[PDB]
C-alpha cells in the first residue's frame, strides 16, 4: 500500500515513474497537511500519478541549532505518521536524516537533487512553504520547476493557522481534544504494561519519543489486542512519573496483560491533578471521574 | 523486509513449511550462529525456509518489578535484523512477550504458535526452556512430530557463549571480547548533535553523538573505533562519560574522526567498538590535554 524508503541521498530514491510529490515537513499529519495531499490526490487523476513525499527523521533543529532533548520529541511515532500518510493516499514515503549537507542545499541544488530523484511531474506546497538555503519563498517555486507547481493557501479556524507548533503547545497545556480536533484525529501514544505501584491501575511506560500530555485526568480510549476500551487517564511529576511513565484505569477490563503494548488515544481532560484533604473527598472525585469519562461523547 | 510484528499466532502468514529456530536472540553472538549453522545444515534436506520468533522487549518485563534498564538490548532493532538476515533468516516475527504469552503450557504453544509456523523441523539450544510448564529441550521431540535438533553449547575457552557474558563484557568495557563473542564489533547508532564544541575550539573537532536507541553503552573511557558516516568508514577515537546530576544521568558520547573535515551535525553514525584505550580522566591544562590526545591518536591509527 505505501512504502516508507530510508534513505542516505537522493541516490537512494527509486521511483519507478512520474510523480506529483508533496513539499513540507510533516510532523503529526494535521489538517494542513491533509488539504495538501486532498489537493495532490485531485492532480494526480489526469495521469494517474502516485504521490511521494520525503521528510525527515528529525526535527532539522539539531542541525541548525544547540541540542537539547526536547528536540527529539515528535507528535506521532513513525507508525502512526505513515499509518496517517498512507490514509493521505502516499505511496513512497523516503525519509531522510537533516544533515548539515542537506541544510547547505539552495533552493536550485535541491531541485537539481531530491525533485528529479522523484521524478516529479507536479509539485504540491503550502503557502507558507520555505527552502533552500536560499532561503526562498513558495511563489519562487514556479522559477525553479519546469513541471505544475500548486500553492495550496494556509488553513485556519478561528484561532488561527493550523500548525504543528500549536499541536505542541495545545498538548504540553494539556488541550489533548484541541490537539485531536487539529489532528484531525485524536492523538495516539504508544505504551506497554509494567509492574509498577478501590480502582485498580494500569502503569504505563511511553515507548517513544513523542510528547506527553500535560499533568492531569483525562478521559482517553485504549486499544489492546485489537480491542478499544474507554479509560481514566492519569498523569502527574511525582505521582504517575519521575522517564514518561502514566496510568490507566481501563473500564470493563480484567485481564493480566503485563509487557503488552497499547495505544492511548486522548480524548478529553477532565481535571487538574490535584492534593484532596480526605479519603472521602478523593472517592467521590474518582466516583465523578468514571462517571464522566463511561459517558463522554 | 525480514521482520514482521504480530500481536498473536493469527497474524503469522508463513506460505509453506519451513525451519523454526528457538530461543531469545539478542546480539546474534555465536552460540546463535551456531544454532542457525545447524538449522542451515537441516534446511538444506528439503530446502525450507527459516523462520524466526523473538520479542520485542525482555521477557523481564512482563514478569518482574519495572525498571528502565529492563528495556536495555545489545543491538538495536535495524542491527538485529541484520545479524539474523546474514544468518539466512526469511521471515522475522516480533511479539510482545505478553502476560497472555506467558500463560500458554509448552502444548498451547505447539497448537498455535509453531502451528502458524510451519515447521518441518524445529532447531534449539541445549539450555532452552520454553512453555507454562518449562518444558526443556528434552521435552520437545513429544510436541513435535517431526525432526528434534538439539544443538549442544557452543563453549570457548572462557566457557559458554552468552548474551550474559556480552552484556558484562560491554559494561566492563572490554568491546574486544564483546566483538569477539559477538562475531562483529558493537555498533552503536549515533546523532551528530551541536553539544560541547571545546574540542573544535582547541583546534582537534569533535562530533557530539546522541545514542538513538535503547542499547548497551560501554564503560566509561576512549575507545579506538570504527566510525560510519554516509556509507564510508573511518578510524576514529571515542570517549565516553556518564556523569549524574539531579535530573539525571548525563551521558557524553564524543567521537574525534581522523581524516575527516565535513560538517555532520545532523546526520546518523555507526560506531563500531574494537578496542580500549584508557580510561577517562581531567586536563588542567591544554598541554596535557594535547599531549594525551597525540598519544591516543597514535595507538588509534596503529590499531589493528
Ligand atoms: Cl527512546
Amino acid at each position: 500500500m505505501i512504502i516508507t524508503i530510508p534513505i542516505k541521498n537522493q541516490k537512494d530514491i527509486g521511483t519507478p515513474s512520474d510523480s506529483v510529490v508533496v513539499l513540507g515537513y510533516f510532523d503529526g499529519i494535521h489538517k494542513g497537511h491533509q488539504e495538501l495531499f486532498r489537493v495532490a490526490n485531485k492532480a494526480a487523476r489526469k495521469d494517474l500519478l502516485p504521490i511521494v513525499v520525503m521528510t525527515f527523521n528529525e526535527s532539522p533543529k539539531i542541525a541548525l541549532e544547540p541540542y537539547h532533548p526536547d528536540l527529539f520529541l515528535h507528535i506521532l511515532n513513525p507508525a502512526e505518521r505513515e499509518r496517517k500518510l498512507k490514509r493521505e493516499g502516499v505511496e513512497e514515503l523516503y525519509l531522510l536524516d537533516f544533515s548539515s549537507q542537506f541544510a547547505s542545499l539552495t533552493a536550485q541544488e535541491f531541485f537539481a537533487t531530491y525533485i528529479k530523484a522523484m521524478n516529479a511531474k507536479i509539485i504540491v506546497a503550502g503557502f507558507d512553504y520555505t527552502f533552500g538555503s536560499d532561503k526562498k519563498t513558495a511563489e519562487d517555486l514556479k522559477n525553479y520547476f519546469d513541471g505544475e507547481v500548486i500553492i495550496v493557501p494556509p488553513v485556519e479556524d478561528e484561532k488561527g493557522k493550523i500548525s504543528s507548533t500549536r499541536i505542541r503547545q495545545a498538548i504540553l497545556d494539556g488541550n489533548v481534544k484541541e490537539a485531536g480536533k487539529l489532528l484531525g484525529a485524536p492523538l495516539p501514544s504508544r505504551g506497554m504494561v509494567v509492574h509498577g505501584n478501590g480502582y485498580p491501575t494500569a502503569n504505563l511506560v511511553l515507548l517513544d519519543r513523542t510528547y506527553m500530555p500535560a499533568d492531569g485526568v483525562y478521559v482517553v480510549d485504549v486499544e489492546i489486542q485489537r480491542q478499544k476500551y474507554r479509560a481514566m487517564a492519569s498523569v502527574g511529576k511525582n505521582v504517575t512519573f519521575d522517564e514518561a511513565r502514566f496510568e490507566v484505569n481501563i473500564f470493563d477490563f480484567n485481564q493480566d496483560i503485563y509487557g503488552e503494548t497499547v495505544m492511548v488515544y486522548w480524548l478529553d481532560r477532565i481535571r487538574d491533578m490535584t492534593k484532596f484533604d480526605s479519603v472521602d473527598q478523593l472517592v467521590d472525585q474518582l466516583k465523578a471521574d468514571e462517571e464522566v469519562t463511561r459517558n463522554w461523547s
